[PDB]
């Protein structure tokens, strides 16, 4: 149903209701609707310069780039000179963009794993682990196998039937889909020595999890591992189309493509405004948030734990009674989520006031009752 | 190369401090050229209000351009405009990606798309692109697509007729832009109609360089009075902000069962790109085509309307696209004897007559 105007975690539909989202637009609104940064940032830019092929430079794309740069290299200026980054437009075309450079490598296995999601354009949903959404449109590009999330057993021995044929390992550092699946502990770090073994490209989909969502810029750094490639898109945008793959070392070597809209720059002034807001500290605040959404949920009946970091949060309910909770949930004065009949899933804007996330335990937990 | 600041209408400035006369319009996507007023004002209020919503809420712009294009599709039909529905993405590739995803939804295995025709750089978009150097380094493609000559009606039923019942689409640009700018030549796209009609296959125009009323009509394919089942467009529709759309009538509409700033800057260019500014668009066209004519350099001008090819008497097109810098001109070699035109649809003849006088003294040796 319709929907016209938003400020901060609020958004308002046509009759005239306001309600805290805690959807984001599925986690692409991070800094909410709105925002002063990303309204001076666009202003400012459509009023120059549109759009500019990739045979020329614009400053916005070049800032964006130095800043991923820097935010993926923790204070190291030589993983930094050899990190390179391609834009895009979503997160589909920024996965393609990996599918690509796991060609590029000459080998023919990639891995994903099973309940992953990387878009729905032909080499991106080649990679996405749901199989109901692949049936329709077979054959699709060849080359994916999938492996259960988390099972560094199953990965090692799977990898080692033809080991040297293993291009890219796909991951998410945190499941979006069926669940808020964080990988568990050891786990990064293990696909990582798997890599460096066999010379397999280490490849974190932060799509969902990029731009503090998790607590961490990348939800990867909060495992202190360096992967070879990182896709990003929603939340980078401030509400405007964007993607980006981020490569290191052999993988920025290898890479033939190129998008019209690479570059873009408006999109990108908006990528700039973002960033000038989600530094280290609003990172920090992002951890902080997420605590008080699982100590104020804890305490409310009919829910049974909740999972994720930061702003990415799966309400785990004993009733599975979540698809209900969703439209139940609209008349209380929240836009919530079911990636399942067991799990409410948080993603709201990263700008949640204490206030609006407090109001936000209490809807959720009347329409429980 | 250059870093470019700013623009308006058929010009951009780089930090240099250069001004030139943009002939390629980035690709062809900026049609209202930068700093458009009426974009300044869609994106600026539009932004300010909402910034993305899910495809699992409704907002007005996107239902608002949906509607407007399906207005410009069905040519006055009630029930061609009741039958159709758009799909909205992020661009062209992702737009052709979608075609063959409907394609792939019919149960055929062949998809046959021409030779020289360039779909976009996404795995599926890619398998369409009939440049095969743009392939060879991610292959395996999904699998499906065969290659015809672009206008080739004869070699197309022999192709069509070895496996009638298993070609689901066949894909086309009205007029080819990649290795040169090569119109469908007369009664083509009848013929693709009409061979498509009968062994219910799906006829896929790619108008995402096309697009917009570039070309004189504001879809190429209506200028041969054509209704395919699947039109692509991207580049155009929004005004240098990232879109694309999936139209679609008919079987295809059923096989097939951020936004709203780039929808809002999408409105203000249809809001601007009348019946009349294609007209416009068609007339320039012909003033380009004459005033070339009378330079040394040009053998003959292909193309409608401003998607045009200037075919050189010597294969210079590469050294042009250089020297046309301190003329004060942006242009673009296609092939060594072309050079395509895709400058903003807002270029005043003013800006025509020096841009042909730029190129006439750049093809000078």
């Amino acid at each position: 149903v319709e929907l016209v105007s938003g400020k901060g975690a609020t958004v308002t539909d046509d009759q005239g209701n306001v309600y805290i989202d805690l959807l984001a637009g599925i986690a692409v609104n991070a800094l909410g609707h709105a925002h002063p940064a990303i309204i001076e940032a666009v202003t400012n830019q459509i009023g120059q310069l549109g759009h500019v092929s990739n045979l020329f430079a614009s400053r916005p794309v070049v800032e964006v780039a130095e800043e991923l740069i820097k935010r993926f290299s923790l204070d190291d200026a030589t993983l930094a000179a050899q990190t390179r980054v391609f834009f895009c437009n979503s997160g589909a075309e920024a996965n393609e963009a990996a599918f690509k450079i796991a060609r590029l490598t000459g080998r023919s296995r990639i891995l994903a794993a099973v309940h992953g999601f990387h878009g729905r354009t032909m080499g991106s949903l080649a990679l996405t682990g749901q199989p109901d959404k692949r049936e329709a449109f077979l054959p699709m590009p060849s080359g994916v196998e999938f492996y259960p999330y988390g099972d560094t057993d199953y990965l090692r021995k799977m990898v080692e039937t033809n080991p040297t044929d293993v291009a890219a390992i796909f991951l998410e550092p945190i499941q979006g889909e069926t669940g808020v699946v964080p990988a568990p502990e050891g786990f990064l770090k293990a696909v990582r020595e798997l890599c460096d073994e066999y010379g397999i490209l280490m490849i974190t989909d932060e799509v969902q999890t990029g731009v503090g969502r998790t607590g961490d810029f990348f939800a990867h750094q909060h495992d202190g591992v360096v992967p070879d490639v990182v896709t990003m898109a929603k939340g980078l945008g401030g509400g405007l189309p964007i993607g980006a793959c981020l490569a290191t070392g052999r993988a920025a070597e290898l890479m033939k493509h190129g998008t019209t809209f690479g570059g873009n720059p408006v999109a990108c002034a908006a990528a700039k405004a973002v960033l000038s807001v989600v530094d280290d500290a609003f990172c920090a605040e992002v951890a902080r948030k997420g605590e008080l959404f699982k100590e104020l949920l804890a305490k409310v009946d009919g829910v049974v734990d909740v999972r994720g970091r930061g702003l990415m949060l799966g309400v785990v309910l004993e009733r599975d009674v979540a698809k209900q909770a969703v439209l139940d949930g609209f008349k209380h004065g929240v836009i919530l989520n079911a990636p399942a009949d067991n799990i409410i899933r948080l993603t709201p804007p990263l700008v949640i006031t204490d206030e609006e996330i407090a109001d936000a335990v209490k809807a959720i937990a009347e329409t429980i009752a």
